[PDB]
């Protein structure tokens, strides 16, 4: 494992990290997520993501009861949290002043410590100002619950302004983002967020690298019963993948499979490579629904030196999908 700084700040972050998004609190139980968390652990993984929204709660609370039992030394590790989707009503949702510091609160009673490492806005919120939210993570950080802050899919506009108010109030800027990010989507890491990692020094902790594992090519010949996509609850997910654009995808996921098998190496493997091979990368948050799936996840990093820069523009030249860079007159 090597690791990698969060943007410019001085914390260092695994280059695969592991999330809990869907798994924790369904495929994975409170035992299995102490194995995979574990497992994780003694590869080296050292940043672990959760959410409020996740499973309602649920994630959090097993992943917290998970690092109590394991007992790992609080420094040797990094936990997130990140705040939006706390209920139905209209105070339980947001990045209020007064829903930020709920959920910090709340997110540190089920995940049993003291502090956030990162707590991150799960999404944008157009009915808040992002001065408030920036003054509420500024409160956090001065009583100590949580040592960085960041976002989670806003757009260039929005991550201008939260430095900005920073910058114009005295407060903390924001250190890192968490996008999606795989082949078959790049328009945020790759074209809009171009211009803040030189401005800004903005990190990213990048999300769902199989793009849900469609990267991995289990679902080339059909859907299989025990996938992400045949999960009850998920039937949305398999609805977006239907589309035609979805199939177009599913189609370019053929041919980089060839690729794959032409290079020695797994789809799943090359997708993970890929991401890294990106320099404003900090991190690659895997997923996994079973203890099998990290350890295939985690045998990507003996195969650096067959993603070459050859290979990256045959996979450009496939998916056709690379961002134009800043235009220029
Ligand atoms: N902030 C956000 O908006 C956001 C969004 C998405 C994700 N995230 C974060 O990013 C983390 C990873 O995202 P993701 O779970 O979507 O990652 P992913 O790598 O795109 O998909 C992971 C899923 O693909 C399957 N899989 C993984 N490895 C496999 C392998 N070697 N072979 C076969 N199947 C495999 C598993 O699902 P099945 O076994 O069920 O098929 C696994 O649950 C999340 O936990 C979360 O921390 C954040």
């Amino acid at each position: 494992m090597e690791y990698r700084r969060l943007g410019k700040s001085g914390l260092k972050v695994s280059e695969f990290s592991f999330g809990s998004w869907v798994t924790f609190g369904k495929q994975v139980d409170g035992g299995d997520a102490k194995t995979l968390m574990q497992a994780a652990y003694d590869a080296g993984i050292n940043f672990f993501d959760n959410a409020e929204g996740y499973e309602q709660g649920n994630s959090e609370a097993l992943m917290g009861a998970a690092l109590k039992e394991l007992g790992w030394d609080r420094d040797s590790y990094i936990v997130s949290s990140k705040v939006f989707w706390g209920g139905s009503k209209p105070t339980q949702k947001g990045l209020s002043r007064k829903h930020v510091t709920d959920a910090c609160n709340a997110a540190l009673k089920r995940l049993q410590v003291d502090y956030l490492d990162l707590y991150f806005c799960h999404r944008p919120d157009v009915d808040t100002p992002i001065e408030e939210t920036v003054r509420a993570m500024d409160a956090l950080i001065t009583q100590g619950k949580i040592l960085y802050w960041g976002t989670s899919e806003w757009n260039a506009q929005q991550l201008t302004e939260a430095y900005g108010v920073a910058r114009a109030y005295g407060l903390t800027p924001p250190t890192m983002e968490q996008p999606q990010y795989n082949i078959l989507e790049r328009r945020k890491v790759e074209g809009d967020f171009l211009p803040l990692y030189e401005l800004f020094g903005l990190g990213t902790t990048i999300w769902s690298p199989l793009a849900s594992g469609i990267l991995t090519g289990k679902y080339l010949e059909g859907i299989p019963n025990d996938s992400r996509l045949n999960l009850p609850g998920y039937e949305w997910l398999k609805e977006r993948w239907s589309t035609p654009d979805g199939r177009e995808k599913q189609a370019q996921v053929r041919e980089l499979a060839d690729l794959a098998k032409e290079l020695g190496i797994s789809l799943t493997h090359l997708s993970l490579l890929w991401c890294l091979a990106n320099p404003h990368v900090s991190t690659v948050i895997l997923g996994a629904s079973r203890l099998s799936q990290l350890e295939d996840n985690l045998a990507a990093l003996a195969h650096k030196d067959k993603v070459t820069p050859e290979v990256m523009a045959r996979i450009d030249e496939i998916v056709g999908n690379k961002p134009a860079g800043p235009q220029r007159f």
